[PDB]
């Protein structure tokens, strides 16, 4: 962990912790705001 690895489940800014590596990327990838 520490860098250059992810081992957080949880978007502190939206407040939804998830559980799961793979959901945490369906939320980055149309969950959280509207990234382009
Ligand atoms: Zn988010």
């Amino acid at each position: 962990g520490s860098l250059l690895k992810p081992a957080r489940f949880m978007c502190l800014p939206c407040g939804i912790a998830f559980s799961s590596p793979s959901t945490l990327e369906a939320h980055q990838a149309y969950y959280c705001s509207h990234r382009i």
